[PDB]
């Protein structure tokens, strides 16, 4: 199975999903000089009030916090999206160490972690009709930086314990992830792809400029999870990032001046 170990990680991926070498891959370094503020921008709109959130999950190569996607609740439209996209889960990735773990660096510079909110284009039903189509997907993606506490984070660290190894999950109703933005909603966007396996070339990125602040005690639980079942040898659920990719034949816009 694919992984992010020296004989699983992203440099054999390609054998078994040869999209790995295509054409709009994801990550990629964010060139702040060369990326373009794009007028034909509309205001971008995250509008999370009625979310619903109803599971935690340790999948084997990160946890992801589920919604109802049911219908329109947590949703994301405007700046580079035609339409609406519905919130499906989030999940973060991080380093073994403060100075990598994101998947987009800014200018070469990696940060602790990051989180993508993921969304599908309510045009194709579902999500998995909307990954077999070039708009099918905009993730919103959000760095980590280690310093001051998250307090939006906090309900999300304290329940890790409970989904320490790969297959199990928790119950996870009632979180707001309104608590995980920072002020600014400035952003660059691309078009790219999943950054994990099957690496479907689906998404529109949308990224953050502005930073989250969360503590080095909150982090570090992070890092106490495993990639591993119960019973299993324990191998610590760290580096579970894609590096950057190349941009290939693809611009960077920003949204603001
Ligand atoms: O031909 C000029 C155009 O080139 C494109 O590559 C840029 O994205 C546009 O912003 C610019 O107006
Ligand atoms: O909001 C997410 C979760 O936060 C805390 O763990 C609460 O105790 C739990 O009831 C809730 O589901
Ligand atoms: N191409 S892959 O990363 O999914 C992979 C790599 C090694 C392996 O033994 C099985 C799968
Ligand atoms: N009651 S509370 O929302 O302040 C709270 C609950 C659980 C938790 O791990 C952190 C904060
Ligand atoms: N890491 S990612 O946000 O690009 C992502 C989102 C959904 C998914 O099924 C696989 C990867
Ligand atoms: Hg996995
Ligand atoms: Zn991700």
């Amino acid at each position: 199975h694919w992984g992010y170990g020296k004989h699983n990680g992203p440099e054999h991926w390609h054998k078994d999903f040869p999209i790995a070498k295509g054409e709009r891959q994801s990550p990629v370094d964010i060139d702040t000089h060369t990326a373009k503020y794009d007028p034909s921008l509309k205001p971008l709109s995250v509008s999370y009030d009625q979310a619903t959130s109803l599971r935690i999950l340790n999948n084997g190569h990160a946890f992801n916090v589920e919604f109802d996607d049911s219908q329109d609740k947590a949703v994301l439209k405007g700046g580079p999206l035609d339409g609406t996209y519905r919130l499906i889960q989030f999940h973060f990735h991080w380093g073994s160490l403060d100075g990598q773990g994101s998947e987009h660096t800014v200018d070469k510079k990696k940060y602790a972690a990051e989180l993508h909110l993921v969304h599908w284009n309510t045009k194709y039903g579902d999500f998995g009709k909307a990954v077999q189509q070039p708009d099918g997907l905009a993730v919103l993606g959000i760095f980590l930086k280690v310093g001051s506490a998250k307090p939006g984070l906090q309900k999300v660290v304290d329940v890790l314990d409970s989904i320490k190894t790969k297959g199990k999950s928790a119950d996870f109703t009632n979180f707001d992830p309104r608590g995980l933005l920072p002020e600014s909603l400035d952003y660059w966007t691309y078009p790219g792809s999943l950054t994990t396996p099957p690496l479907l070339e689906c998404v529109t990125w949308i990224v953050l400029k502005e930073p989250i602040s969360v503590s080095s005690e909150q982090v570090l639980k992070f890092r106490k999870l495993n990639f591993n079942g119960e019973g299993e040898p324990e191998e610590l659920m760290v580096d579970n990032w894609r590096p950057a990719q190349p941009l290939k034949n693809r611009q960077i816009k920003a949204s603001f001046k």
